[PDB]
DNA sequence: TGCATCCGTGAGTCGGGTAATAACGGCCTGTACGCGTCCGTTTCCGGCACCCCAAATGAACCGTCCCTGGCTCCAAGGTGAACTCTGGGCGACGAGTGTT
């Protein structure tokens, strides 16, 4: 929003925003690397037909990306239950 | 600095075809198909303006392809006689033969 129709942002008001942006992206990454184990545990079951183990794993990884992007913590549910549907 | 440890080529010649998984509503659209209507086309019914067109209806008609007329000038049918066989008619002569 500040890019066009903004203000000459001072350093105190710019560096903090940049830092929190990087922090959020890093936290997202961290959750993904945490839950790849759930991804592989789910994808182990669909083997033996069509495509290979690693292809299934990477498709589950894409599904996990989608699940994290569309997750909602306010609902007070464990993340695994929501992510399983998207992985599948 | 060997040294095991893979590691990369053989090794010839002309009956067919064999299987798995949670997935389920709900919205969009898109290309193909299915309705109703209108207009160019086109194609013929019968009309001329007449275009005339013509095979069919009167002549001659003249050469010619048929009739009738007379005339021969001859070669075939009718009129002879003989004759050389053609055939019958006449006659004599001779042995194989009916008989006591």
């Amino acid at each position: 929003e500040l890019s066009e129709r903004g203000e000459k942002l001072p350093a105190a008001q710019r560096r903090d925003m940049m830092w929190i942006c990087r922090d959020g992206d890093r936290a997202k990454n961290h959750l993904l690397e945490a839950n790849l184990r759930l991804v592989v545990s789910l994808a182990k079951r669909y083997t033996g037909r069509g495509m290979a183990f690693l292809d299934l794993i990477q498709e589950g990884n894409l599904g996990l990306i989608r699940a994290v992007e569309k997750f909602d913590y306010t609902k007070g549910y464990k993340f695994s239950t929501y992510a399983t549907w998207w992985i599948r």
